[PDB]
DNA sequence: CGTCCAGTCTAC
DNA sequence: TAGACCTGGACGG
């Protein structure tokens, strides 16, 4: 997932774990290369929160629950199959690395990160990685001037669809994003991303950062295989009939209409 | 059958 | 940076 993938995940969590009470360990995958997860409770709530591509579960042990013990944050990213699925506990998916087990009374579900290619890692802190900057989405003004108030950076002296991807900068921006936006405002992607950016020192292209990802998150869908038809639809650019594509310098595709800029491979 | 396609992360 | 890390679906002999 991109924002709007992490930004749905955290909403479906909240919605489906709401009047859920976890009990015992946090089962990791004998495959999984990532952390074990040192958290056992007799009754525990799962909530979470999205920013940018990285979401923050909390395990939060209810009044009285034993041991005693404060709640704990994992933040996960999710790579290029990561998901959060809730299924029955006899049921679990293929490739679920790490489960959280509901508590009895009613019906005995499984929380589950599920993640095909095992590209999504966790990690045990709760914070946000450094280095990453402000949410897209839920950071709109924040996103905005982190990036005019450093256009000197040395990264906005690479192509604007190459700069759109560093996370340092566009902190929930992906491929497909990318992609969508440049089209909407017909910016060539080997246009100079300092030379594009200077440019605004009509909606704008930081601005198209914040809006169009809101508009997959308010499509829903998308793992929370049929609300993948309403999104394939919404493309306008990524992957179309008719549309031009190169690689970037590494080697991920853009797709755009007619110039393709400056600074092309 | 077979080949190619779909975001970090870390060590050269 | 450039290569590694993985699985499954799509498309082609």
């Amino acid at each position: 997932g991109q924002g709007p993938e992490l930004h749905l995940a955290s909403q479906f969590v909240n919605e489906a774990c709401r009047a859920l009470v976890f009990g015992g360990c946090v089962e990791k995958s004998s495959v999984s290369r990532n952390p074990e997860v040192p958290f056992e409770s007799s009754a525990y709530r799962i909530s979470a929160s999205a920013r940018g591509k990285e979401l923050r579960l909390i395990l939060s042990p209810l009044p009285g629950a034993q041991p005693q013990q404060e709640p704990l944050a994992l933040v996960f990213r999710f790579g290029m199959s990561g998901s959060f699925q809730l299924v029955p506990r006899e049921e679990l998916p293929r490739h679920a690395h790490l489960r959280f087990y509901t508590a009895p009374p009613g019906p005995r579900l499984a929380l589950c990160f599920v993640d095909i290619r095992r590209f999504g890692r966790w990690d045990l802190g709760g914070k946000w990685q450094p280095g990453r900057g402000p949410c897209v989405l839920q950071e709109y003004q924040q996103f905005r001037e982190n990036v005019l108030r450093n256009l000197a950076d040395k990264a906005f002296d690479r192509p604007i669809c190459e700069a759109l991807l560093d996370q340092r900068f566009f902190n929930g921006i992906g491929n497909y994003l990318r992609a969508e936006i440049l089209y909407r405002l017909k910016i060539p992607p080997f246009e100079k991303a300092r030379s594009v950016l200077e440019a605004l020192q009509n909606p704008d292209l930081l601005e198209l950062c914040h809006s169009v990802p809101k508009e997959v998150v308010q499509l829903g869908g998308k793992g929370y295989e049929e609300d993948f038809a309403a999104f394939r639809a919404w493309l306008r650019c990524y992957g179309m009939p008719g549309m031009s594509s190169l690689q970037d310098r590494h080697g991920r595709t853009i797709w755009f209409q007619g110039d393709p800029g400056p600074l092309a491979p």
